[PDB]
């Protein structure tokens, strides 16, 4: 399959989540998204075949993973935008106030501007602390996707939000939104992981 942030992906035939970025360590590639999507070892799947398996995840206190990827998958310098795409180009890291978008297979491309840093999500298997927050609405389903500037700076992964009824938050004002991401810079370096750019 053709890694691109944003798009589906199965863990253990079970549950969805959405490809963070194309990343490498040495000759194997992978992909990184949250760590909620799966625990180590897990299957993950595309398009109905297998691709990887869960090669290490930090989830509660962080949020984060990479999936190991066979070397018959094909790792871009893409996230998904509609049927287009948005060139990685980098890691940069935005400050409070820029713009942002994020990308996954529940809504799509959103973008919003990143309104704090450095914020504690309390979720139903603990705490998870120094989390990004954005105001682009997200949905359940949209974990582990892409949060990319449009210049092509990835940000981090999709970890979390205030989720309404409908089970995303698109439906309240941005002003309400509470749209968290994972750093990209501490998972690129807890792994020894290099971002495929373009």
């Amino acid at each position: 399959a053709n890694i691109v942030g944003g798009i589906e992906y199965s863990i253990n035939n079970a549950s969805l989540c959405s490809v963070g970025f194309s990343v490498t360590r040495g000759a194997t590639k992978g992909f990184v998204t949250a760590g909620h999507c799966g625990t180590v070892n897990a299957t993950a799947r595309i398009g109905g075949a297998v691709v990887g398996t869960f090669a290490a995840r930090v989830f509660p206190g962080n949020d984060r993973a990479w999936v190991s990827l066979t070397s018959a998958q094909t790792l871009l310098p893409r996230v998904a935008n509609g049927s287009s795409f948005v060139t990685v180009r980098g890691s940069t890291e935005a400050a409070v106030g820029a713009a942002v978008c994020r990308s996954g297979r529940t809504t799509g491309y959103q973008c919003g501007t990143i309104t704090a840093k450095n914020v504690t999500a309390n979720y139903a298997e603990g705490a998870v602390r120094g989390l990004t927050q954005g105001n682009a609405c997200m949905g359940r389903g949209d974990s582990g996707g892409s949060w990319i500037t449009s210049a092509g700076q990835a940000q981090g992964v999709m970890s979390g939000g205030n989720v309404q009824s409908n089970g995303n938050n698109c439906g309240i004002p941005a002003s309400q939104r509470s749209s968290l991401f994972e750093r990209l810079q501490p998972i690129l370096s807890q792994y020894g992981l290099s971002l495929v750019t373009g």
